[PDB]
Parts: C-alpha cells; structure tokens; sequence
C-alpha cells in the first residue's frame, strides 16, 4: 500500500511514492529529504478495481541523503462560504 | 483574508479570471473550493504568494471563466485536518 523508490536505478533522478487502497484529498502526501519536507511533490492520476498512484519529486541522490514520505489521511471540516459580489 | 473578485471588471460573454483570494494560512492546511451555480469547478489554479516572513501567508486560486449575467460564483474554504500518519523511508 506504501511503497518508496527510485523512477532509474549521484546524478539527478525522480523519487517515488507509491501509493495503492488510499483517495488522494482524501489523503497528503509529504516527500521528505533528511526527514523535512521537499517543496514540489508531483502525482499522477488515478490508474484503476484495485488503485495506484505515484506522488514524484526530482531529486540527486548522495550516500549520507536520505529519503521518505509521509502519507496522512485528510478530513475537511467547517466550510467558509465566500459569494462573489458582481 | 478570505476574498472573491474577477481579475478585470466583469462584462458579459468576455473571458476573464476568478479568484479566490486567502491570506492567513499555510496552503496544506486548507482546501479551496470555486463554485459556480454552488457546484465546484473542475480545473483550479493555485499561487502561493507567500515568504514564510508573515501576516503570513497569500494564497490564490483562480480559474478562466466567461461572465454571465445570472451564473453566481464563490469560493469555499475547508478546514484540513490531517490522521492515521503513515511514513516509509527509502531503502
């Protein structure tokens, strides 16, 4: 249902977090360098009735760098409604 | 800090931007929502403005669209609230 790994096999890559059961704003998910956040995470679609989809992030790997992800389910609450005022 | 404007003045039939402004929060802890006739719209555009210096924080979320005259248009903001974390490293 999680999995972490590598789109190629020291030179610039893409990090992937595979994520398979789970409904994406339904859900949040955090690529992390040395336990922190990585700013720009991508995701596919939905590929289907089993699912998957990949959240990415472009990344150069070094020997001491390490890597995760940080899947969170999301509940939304307390909408705030705003017309537009014509 | 929550605010719903057009990019250009609205006249009818001609293309322009709706946008849903939100100041105050970090953009992983809301989801925005642009309604027409109260049901959302599809293809959402966000920026995010911000420095992480403060008041803090400028969002925007924006989408094309043509005014009419009788469609309505808003914005909904949710609180996010995040459960069951799951974290797996790299091997």
């Amino acid at each position: 249902m999680i999995q972490v790994y590598s789109r190629h096999p020291g030179k610039s890559n893409f990090l992937n977090c595979y994520v398979s059961g789970f409904h994406p704003s339904d859900i949040e998910v955090d690529l992390l360098k040395n336990g922190e956040r990585i700013e720009k995470v991508e995701h596919s679609d939905l590929s289907f009735w089993s699912f998957y989809l990949l959240y990415y992030t472009e990344f150069t790997p070094t020997e001491k760098d390490e890597y995760a992800c940080r899947v969170n389910h999301v509940t939304l609450s307390q909408p705030k409604i705003v017309k537009w005022d014509r």
